[PDB]
């Protein structure tokens, strides 16, 4: 039971990680009730009084949150983008043009990298220029991110701050 | 009482969000603010025998010159509407109860700054307009929508996008200024915006540990 | 002599503003540089009859050097005017008193590294002009008037908003360093940026806390 | 001894900065690369009868392995020189009393981890050429000389620019990763620079408060 919680974190990890990307990248209908599983944070929601022990366990998992909530941005990001594919504009074009794969088009493994890229750099507020939101659903899906990424940012990064005194 | 000023505050929102809109986008319905300003009528009435002088001697031109209608450039004098953010400002305290209520005023006084510098924008760059320099004619290449050119939903979203990349410190380069106009207004915005994180968010670090 | 502390350092945030400026761009009004050297000239005189020998061995010297013509590139020597910050730095005591003055400061220290590096970028992207690679090539290119070339109000203001995107860390991408020199200096930009940015917004953060 | 001890730091430095530098770059002054070596020999020669127990069973195995010459990949061997850096970990209380000392080192190690960066960065780019895909591609295209290529100079000073661009957070949009180790690197770029702005930084402010 000490080293329980431990696992059943890991494979809560596993599941929120593979749910939102299997439910975006791999359809290509009953099976989108699988997104329920997403419901199993509450168990390290509410083990946080165990969780907390270590100041590095709470930097570890200010981390792991991030990129989650970076993982599931980006499966966000794709969907919208997917959704306008089949109707130069949009993301999708840009970046099949862009690694020379015309859209056929780039792969399942390029597509998510560059979602999670542009997530990452639109979060950390880099910018940098390669994918950029064109469309009106795209650019309000940006500005959804940018705002949530304010807040987030500042409640993550100055938890960190206050922590690393600690 | 607090519910009565709580509705206040959002009918203030309200207006603070509708009016620079209208003078900027539109001008090329009416029943919500004729709502707004009856009721806000109503309440300058509740707002007042004895109280009566001390508040025409207080707070009570202010909301006066708010409160004129001013049917008869000349459409453009509907910006004194603004004017009523000092209803808000006055009775800070009473929203001033709760951490929530303090996060929820930041973020939405930060949009509401950045629906005004969107305003702003397409006002710039819409005086510009008759003069592919502006931000107006790149924005129509992009979008497939060369200059009718984009709509006004499509207008209003890329003002609105660009203003917040800004502010955030993102500058996603799909929209960067190329006036001398648009560069100035640009660099005030960039100020504006490290104000707005920095105040804000340090407000936010002291509220979230608590 | 009360008021005259802050009416040298607006004197003093004047010269800063306006000689290197004038060195980097206007070297290819006359008056007001006339009435500023006699306003110091006076500051001098009633600066000093027991207390003349110790201005001599304090600050004098400095003073002097600061004060003298060097009129016989005859123009490149009057950059010793900048020397006359030290006027505000070694008077720290008067002008760290009100909040709002420390605030104002702040600003005004932030506008005029921005302007210094603005210069040192327009300095750097000319003197390597005549060498279709440089910024000045490109931005003849995207505002309309191709080498020739931009104007002065043009190039000045482009200078300072790559500065000012630099510095709050946006990076529009409309103006991007394309040379080994413009590389360095932009890194070196980066660096300073992330000293004095940090501080100074940290200062800012803690006299808000006020 | 404390001079030994600073000019041992400043070897360590010396040494942070030129082994990856060559790894990355030089592989496909000597000199000075085996005076630093014969310092280095002199040093642990130093460290060391009563003591020499507790060195042989304690830092004398590192400093060992970071002290044997690999002349017998040679090149790639001589990267064992970076665990020297243990030498100045392990004495941090002789390099925290002057109050500016640490800040210049936190500059340092900004500058260092930046600089490996840009290493590992080049050391990416380099090996896709091979296989107008790539950031050095798109490099040689900007600066006019096109794919024999870039100098070694330009190659070095662009993926420096570029590393710092992405710690700072600013992404000038003139260098951006398009293959998928060049973006999984920027990701992982964008992590660690975000991480260490919050803590050293935070540390910094800190500091400049003495
Ligand atoms: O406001 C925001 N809204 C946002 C919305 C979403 C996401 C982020 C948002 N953000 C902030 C993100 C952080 N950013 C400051 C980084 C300091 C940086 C630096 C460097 C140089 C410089 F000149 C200025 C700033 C730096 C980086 C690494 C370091 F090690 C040290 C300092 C300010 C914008």
């Amino acid at each position: 039971k000490a080293v329980w919680d431990w696992l059943i974190l890991l494979l809560v990890i596993y599941t929120a990680v593979f749910t939102p990307y299997s439910a975006a990248f791999l359809l290509k209908l009953i099976g989108l009730l699988k997104t329920a599983r997403l419901l199993r944070l509450v168990r390290v929601a509410r083990k946080l009084d165990r969780y907390s022990e270590y100041g590095a366990a709470v930097l570890f998992l200010l981390m792991c949150t991030f990129a989650l909530i970076a993982h599931w941005l980006a499966c966000i990001w794709y969907a919208i983008g997917n959704m306008e594919q089949p109707h130069r504009i949009g993301w999708l074009h840009n970046l099949g043009d862009q690694i020379g794969k015309p859209y056929g088009g780039p792969s399942i493994k390029d597509k998510y990298v560059t979602a999670l890229y542009f997530t990452f750099s639109s979060l950390t507020s880099v910018g940098f220029g390669n994918v950029s939101p064109n469309t009106n659903s795209e650019k309000i899906f940006s500005i959804c991110v940018m705002l949530i990424g304010s807040l987030m940012y500042a409640s993550i990064f100055g938890n960190v701050s206050a922590i690393i005194q600690r």
